[PDB]
């Protein structure tokens, strides 16, 4: 355990601009399913893994199954499924994803297949990429049945309620990112073994899903690993063990600030 | 077949950038690949096979050094992939190397997803080792920077000046007119609404190209990239369209080189119960 030094320069209002909330729903091979759904500079707020219940953080509003952003992801579950089910042809994971402006809610929908775009649509054009193949013996008519994704009445019905909801729950999201309070880890010693070489991990914890960014530096700023917030955020560098100080660790939040931590000679010599 | 030459480019301008492309599979299906920065690949072996070129070129000769260095990372990449993959899926070495001075950059990439990276000073890795290996980051590091490029640095200006008049041969090589372009619809037999406007171009010439079919209204397209399957040069895009708006769905093709080809499905070519 280390204790975080705070760069706030370039520090940005998460709640800034306008609103655009992220609906993903996805499926695997096995019948693993997800919903969620972001605001534009953020990870999950509100999911449901594998048809469970909907779930969230405790510095939100309790996620309650009759709001009819849930109720939207579910139909997308469903559709989803029949989707999934005529397509989808060899295993791999496929994401539909609405980015919905609000209070319209003239939504694009992406539809990934293994992380690739395979399709879009912005109410004006839609768009098939083309590379069928890879994922299906079914030809690109049966593909745009599903282009479209399902319709957003639900939403747009309730438009103005949703809005003032994650217009509260990103003040609430705003408040609870407090970089001094998430725990953070700065491990060596992870190759017991190798008498030369060595692993140093840097990890954060957090309950405040922001999109993070971490890099760990070498001592001489020539070899770098990044990892990316997926919450835990981890990144290992390999490193010669007589050059294990200085080596850094730098995080950056989507809302701006910067931590950065150092493997110091205190922490060289207690090793 | 109407092309549009207006933005025209010269492929061979510019400082000269060599890439060397060399692919694994789990299932020991191999790559090696060398294009120019805004091409495909012009030489390439696949599965251990003989240089192959196209018909514009010099014959592929594979006591060329660029050549060999394509074959030293062949083994280079078996010995990294023994050791380092342990789960299916193509891992691509990729040097990226301005001629004739050969300070290359290097990206790994599995999956189509890059891992590593060497530039000039800095080492990178994505840490995603827990996905594609059992091992620990101190093993991938021993493969990252490459290969020394003295087989291309011993040999640099003769390189140049190969590639060079390969680069003018294949400037010369692109005709439009000479391609050979399709548009096709009948493709859905059996259906009553709708059917798919097919867009194809087949070339020798392996330039970078971008394929959009698109809708009578430009409110639907089909995009296509040219893809690469080793000497042998994809253009296919599939539209699927509502019958009774073929009329004057486009394609519209366009290369590394600057031109734009456009295909109209005519009222000439509706006329056809066949
Ligand atoms: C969803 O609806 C919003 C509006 O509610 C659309 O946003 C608008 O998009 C237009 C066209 O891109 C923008 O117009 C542009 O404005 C810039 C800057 O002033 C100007 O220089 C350009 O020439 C152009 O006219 C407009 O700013 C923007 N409006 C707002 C309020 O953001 C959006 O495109 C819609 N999205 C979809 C997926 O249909
Ligand atoms: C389909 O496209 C063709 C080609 O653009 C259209 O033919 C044009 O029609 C206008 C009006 O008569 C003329 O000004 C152009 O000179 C024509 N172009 C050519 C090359 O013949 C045609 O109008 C379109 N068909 C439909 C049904 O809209
Ligand atoms: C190496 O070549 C020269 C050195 O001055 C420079 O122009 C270039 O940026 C370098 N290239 C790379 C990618 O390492």
């Amino acid at each position: 355990v280390v204790r975080p030094e705070v760069n706030r320069t370039g520090t940005v209002d998460i709640c800034q601009g306008p609103m655009e909330l992220i609906f993903s729903v996805s499926r695997t091979s096995s019948g693993a399913t997800g919903e969620r759904i972001s605001l534009k500079n953020t990870l999950s707020i509100v999911s449901m893994e594998n048809g469970g219940k909907p779930g969230t953080y405790e510095w939100s509003f309790p996620a309650n199954e009759s709001w009819p952003e849930i109720q939207f992801l579910l139909q997308n579950r469903e559709f989803v499924s029949k989707y999934y089910a005529d397509v989808v042809q060899t295993p791999g994971e496929l994401v539909v994803e609405y980015r919905c402006p609000v209070p319209q809610f003239n939504c694009t929908i992406t539809h990934r297949w293994k992380g690739e775009t395979i399709m879009s649509f912005d109410g004006a054009i839609q768009t098939i990429r083309s590379v069928t193949s890879e994922y299906t013996t079914k030809n690109e008519d049966t593909l745009v049945k599903y282009i479209r994704g399902l319709n957003v009445t639900l939403l747009t019905d309730n438009a103005k309620s949703i809005e003032h909801r994650w217009t509260e729950i990103c003040k609430k999201l705003k408040d609870a990112d407090r970089p001094d309070d998430n725990q953070y880890t700065l491990e060596d010693d992870i190759l017991e073994d190798d008498i030369e070489m060595d692993i140093v991990q840097c990890q954060m914890t957090t309950q405040v899903p922001l999109k993070y960014h971490m890099t760990v530096w070498s001592a001489g700023r020539d070899s770098r690993a990044i990892a990316l917030s997926a919450i835990e955020v981890a990144s290992y560098l390999p490193v010669n063990r007589s050059q294990i100080l200085n080596t850094t660790c730098e995080i950056t939040s989507s809302s701006g600030w910067t931590v950065r931590l150092r493997f110091s000679e205190e922490m060289v010599a207690a090793s």
